[PDB]
């Protein structure tokens, strides 16, 4: 997306909701052409600044992928919804969509299902933890807590030990863009 389509945006809200929208349009400014560990630490710790919404039905997520928009207007969301905003602002900065991924994974800790963003510096990599759940960006054999089940991007859907090529996007990745446009 554009900083020029925020700061447009932007002007179409007021109070704590316009400068949100100009926080995060300053932050995508501020962290294009910097390096790849500035841009991941900053844009996770930017988000985790948000609302952790809990669905007060299912005690985790709901069914409902927000739109990055949305989850600004909002003023935050569910684990799902923190890793959807955090995939497309690092898009935005230049990351390369192919490097990021929307992980379900099955959690020990919590004891329940839970997603992050995980980001693959190279290919055949093991992939880095952007979680709305710890600070700490850690590599995925770093985070024994989670047992990936699934990954998914624009580009595909991997279940849990495919490596390389997609397993198949999403009907439901398809819909959110629409709401996106
Ligand atoms: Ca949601």
């Amino acid at each position: 997306i554009s900083v020029e389509k925020i700061q447009k945006l932007a002007q179409s809200y007021q109070g704590d909701t316009r400068k949100r929208f100009t926080a995060w349009g300053n932050l995508i400014d501020s962290l294009k052409k910097k390096p790849v560990k500035i841009q991941l630490e900053k844009v996770n710790s930017f988000f985790n600044q948000f609302n952790y919404e809990t669905d007060p039905i299912t005690g985790a997520s709901d069914d409902y992928w927000k739109s990055p928009v949305e989850f600004i207007v909002d003023g935050g969301g569910d684990c799902e919804d923190f890793a959807i905003i955090k995939y497309f602002t690092l898009v935005a900065v230049g990351v390369p969509s192919d490097q990021l991924r929307i992980t379900y994974a099955a959690s020990l800790t919590l004891n329940q299902a839970h997603m992050v963003l995980s980001f693959y510096p190279t290919p055949e990599s093991e992939p880095l933890i952007l979680d709305s759940l710890e600070s700490k960006i850690l590599k995925a054999s770093a985070r024994p807590d989670l047992k990936p089940v699934y990954s998914f991007n624009a580009e595909g859907l991997w279940l849990a030990k495919t490596r390389g090529e997609s397993s198949l996007s999403l009907g439901k990745w398809d819909a959110l863009m629409k709401r996106m446009e």
